[PDB]
């Protein structure tokens, strides 16, 4: 979502990033790590 970033997202990474971004605000940590070969690392 920021262009510090040198890329840019898909829907799926962007709600999933929203999603830890809520958690942040919440003070909630949480799990991710479905299927390889998605973009963890990215996201």
């Amino acid at each position: 979502q920021p262009k510090l970033l040198n890329c840019q997202l898909k829907e799926y990474q962007l709600k999933g990033l929203n999603w830890l971004v809520n958690l942040y605000e919440q003070g909630i940590n949480g799990i991710l790590a479905d299927e390889m070969g998605l973009g963890k690392t990215v996201q």
